[PDB]
Order: C-alpha cells, then structure tokens, then sequence
C-alpha cells in the first residue's frame, strides 16, 4: 500500500477525502502543532522516508523544515498543492508569499484538483476511485460553504472588512470580493502595523476584530478596545482542532471560521 504524506493536518484530512484508504494518509505537522515553526522528530524523519508522495502547501509554509525532505525514497516527489493559485504577498504593493491559500472556496477546488492528480499520478490503477472522490469531496465543501458565502455577499459595500489577528484572510477577501485587516502577516508582530490597524478601523469604522485558535487574543482585544470595536471570538485557521473540538475536518474548519465571520457581520 501506498503512503502520502501531508505536511500539516489541513492537507492530511483533504487527502483522506480523496483517497479513502486507497493510500495511508499521513500527517506530519499533526493538529494542535505549529504549521508556521516546526520541529521535526526523529519519528517524524521515518514518516519522511516511508513517503512515496509527499504533499506540501508551499507559498513558503514549511519554509522553515523543508530541509528534512531530502535524503528521500527514490521517486519519492514533493507535489506543491497551490499549483496554479496566484499569491497573496505579506506586504503592500514583491514581498514573501502570505500562505493562506485553504480559506478560500475557490481554493479549497484546486487543492482538492492537485492532490486528485497527484494521487492519479502516483497510483494510476485507481483513477476512477480518486475522480469520483474527488468530485464527491468537491461537492460537500461546495454545499457547506456556498451558503454562507451567499449570506456574506448581502454585506453592505462599506461593511466588507475582514479585521483579523494573523493576515490569515488575505485569500477568503480576495475570493469573496472583502477587504483584508490584520495585526502581522504571519504568527511567529509590530507596533505600526497594530496602529495602522486601529487607524483604519476607526477611518472605515469598523465593528469587529477576531483572534485566532494558535495564537493570543490580547492584541485583538486592545484593539478593539482603541477603536471603539467588539472582540469576535477566535477563529480556526492554521490547524484542523482536536477531534472533540469544533473544526476536526477542513470542511468543518471552513463552516465554522466562515459561519463565525458572517454572524459577526449581520
Ligand atoms: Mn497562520
């Protein structure tokens, strides 16, 4: 049997849906654990190399342990799952590419469409189970999320404001047609970009700012409290959530950080 590897718990629970057991699914940067700064185990190096297909995000994500993927079985490729994306960079203009690409529907269909063919690829003998799965998959994210897209695009023009912790939104404002806020770029954070923030929430008149569930809430609520804004609770983004808790899918991480968004703006 085939082994895929994800880099973090996002790709892992996407590939799952697409393959359903056809392959063993990994996972290396397990739920909970930090997609941004990881430190991989020695445990962590056999899932490595008992990988026949390693699947990244890329747009610099794991940037900073990509280095372990070498040394890899022969044939062995590392399958880049934003292909054909157009970044989102971290600054306001060439910068470094903002990561976030998975908070978007329209995303969330070429992630699903680049691991299809890179399953098709490693595994031909199955395409027919990776095409229906795949579409099956496609379809249950369309079907949970196009509704709450719908309610958010009733927003009035000058309410289309994602104010955020981490720029983790960059890409659902872009797919959606809102306007991005946020505090830093990428959790790892500085004070003109937190004045900035407050400047423009005031200037646009803004009504909330979220935090997120990997990192504080403490700056969020300083904000809020400088201009006049509510906290709007935390946000799952960077990590699918323990099994018991609200986003243990990616399908379940999208409803709820988006059903969270909408019935803060209404
Ligand atoms: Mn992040």
């Amino acid at each position: 049997k085939k082994v895929v590897l994800s880099s973090f718990s996002i790709i892992g629970d996407i590939t799952q849906n697409i393959a359903k057991d056809l392959v063993t699914v990994t996972t290396l940067v397990e739920a909970g654990n930090d997609s941004h700064s990881y430190q991989v185990t020695s445990a962590d190096a056999i899932k490595i190399q008992n990988a026949d297909l390693i699947l990244c995000n890329g747009l610099h994500l794991e940037e900073t342990y990509m280095k372990y993927f070498t040394n890899l079985k022969k044939g062995t490729k590392i399958i880049t799952v934003t292909d054909g994306i157009n970044p989102i960079g971290v600054s306001e203009d060439d910068s470094e590419p903002n990561p976030h690409a998975w908070m978007s529907l329209t995303n969330a269909m070429i992630y699903i469409e680049n691991i299809r063919k890179a399953l098709t690829a490693l595994d031909p003998s199955n395409a027919k189970k990776y095409e229906l799965n795949a579409r099956e998959y496609s379809e249950k994210i369309r079907n949970s999320i196009l509704p709450l897209k719908t309610r958010i695009e009733k927003v009035d023009p000058e309410k289309r404001w994602f104010v955020t912790s981490e720029g983790c939104l960059v890409y659902l404002a872009e797919d959606f047609g809102f306007k991005s806020l946020y505090l830093w770029p990428i959790n790892s954070r500085s004070p003109s970009m937190m004045r900035h923030a407050i400047n423009q929430m005031r200037s646009h008149k803004i009504k909330f700012i979220f935090s997120e569930s990997t990192n504080s809430d403490q700056p969020a609520k300083q904000v809020a409290y400088e201009t006049n804004a509510s906290y709007g609770g935390v946000l799952y983004v960077d990590s699918l959530s323990k099994p018991d808790g609200p986003a243990p899918t990616y399908l379940d991480l999208l409803r709820f950080s988006l059903t969270k968004i909408v019935d803060t703006l209404f």
